[PDB]
């Protein structure tokens, strides 16, 4: 157990904590690790270096534990003017292991600085072989960063990030960007600028179990294979949880594959609830999906082809095997199709035992080997 007290640390909303913060956590991975506890307060910190160099640097078997959620607040300095890769991170280019953080909040504080604030960030190095494992996050806060709140990334294996909140942040919620073996549980994003969750570059066998994403100005949740020629992720799991309110659609799977989303509820989002855009093995299972398309007309479920052949991959993306089974799908006043595939190669989808209703034609499909069975709809009036 360490106390950043004894290491200097004033923890009065003014003073520049970091030098007392990042001595505590190195005593206590000199030691062979340990928690450093930060007792009530807000802890401002400035830039440590590059952009690469965060604010604070976490080491092997180090854990940082607060008060509480908005008890313990660590906040970058007003007037801060440069780039900051995670106000808390681990060393790039070392594979980092047993480490993390909990019951406190982190402040990116956006409205009084500029240039590009990440609230945690976590990994080895893009491209290369190696990867940080066994970071435990829980019971934290991360607000007003101009950047991403949670960024664990390539590569991480077994993640674990629960009981946490991302809001007012100006890119996404939570990112999970090469994770192998990692889950998100119970969390929550609201309020940020872009997405509440981002799954992306080759993550694979990763749960987000429960978790909460509304009012974003992008998706709820998204599973990409981003901006580069990356394997897809795969074998990801949304089981449960909730993707409501937010600017695009509830749910996006682009370019990823063996992706299963079941027992959620998406609804009130502006476009579809949730879309397949170039994606192969989706399975789509007893969600409630209704009253989304708010912003303007759109099915409630699209299924379609990816064209990345003037991309980077060179390739077509078709959707393909697609499961839709056992929702419910209620759509409002702008929704047009309860499922509906693009007539641009998307074949194979398979629906099945699906509840819909409130639509002008409960599936409008294209693909020669597509097939539907046992819709239910309420009869004629
Ligand atoms: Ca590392
Ligand atoms: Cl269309």
């Amino acid at each position: 157990d360490y106390n950043v007290k004894d290491f200097g640390a004033l923890g009065d909303g003014v003073s520049d904590d970091r030098v007392a913060i990042q001595a505590a956590i190195d005593a206590a991975h000199a030691a062979g690790g340990g928690t450093v506890y930060l007792p009530p307060g807000e802890y401002r910190v400035s830039a440590a270096g590059e952009p690469s160099d965060g604010c604070l640097t976490l080491r092997d078997n180090v854990y940082l534990a607060g008060a509480g959620m908005g008890q313990t607040v660590i906040k970058l300095v007003d007037g801060s003017a440069q780039k900051i890769t995670g106000i808390v991170r681990s060393p790039f280019g070392e594979e980092t292991s047993n480490f993390g953080m909990r019951d406190l909040t982190l402040d990116g504080n956006r409205a009084n600085t500029v240039d590009k604030v990440d609230g945690w960030f976590n990994g080895y190095a893009p491209g290369q072989p190696g990867a940080d494992r066994n970071v435990t996050i829980e019971r934290v806060e991360v607000r007003e960063m101009s950047g991403y709140g949670f960024d664990p990334h390539e590569q991480t294996i077994n993640l674990v990030l629960r009981d946490s909140v991302a809001h007012h942040n100006g890119l996404d919620g939570f990112v999970a960007d090469y994770q192998i073996g990692g889950t998100f549980e119970n969390n929550v994003a609201y309020a940020n600028d872009r997405h509440g969750f981002n799954i992306v570059t080759s993550t694979n066998d990763f749960v987000m179990r429960n978790n909460v994403a509304y009012g974003n100005g992008g998706n709820g949740l998204v599973v990409q294979r981003g901006s580069e020629n990356l394997a897809h992720p795969e074998n990801i799991l949304i089981d449960g949880g909730s993707y409501y309110d937010n600017g695009l659609e509830g749910v996006l799977v682009k370019m990823s594959n063996n992706v299963t989303v079941q027992n959620a509820d998406i609804h009130g989002n502006g476009s579809s609830g949730v879309r397949v855009y170039g994606a192969q093995g989706v399975q789509i299972l007893g969600n409630q999906i209704h009253d989304n398309a708010k912003t303007a007309v759109a099915p409630e479920v699209l299924l379609q082809s990816y064209d990345d052949t003037l991309g980077v991959s060179g390739n077509y993306y078709t959707t393909l095997n697609t499961r839709v089974e056992g929702n419910t799908i209620t759509g409002s006043a702008n929704s047009t199709y309860g499922v509906q595939e693009r007539n641009d190669g998307t074949d194979f989808s398979s629906l099945v035992g699906n509840t819909i209703n409130g639509v002008q034609e409960a599936a409008h499909l294209y693909g020669p080997n597509s097939t539907v069975s046992g819709t239910v709809s309420a009869p004629p009036q």
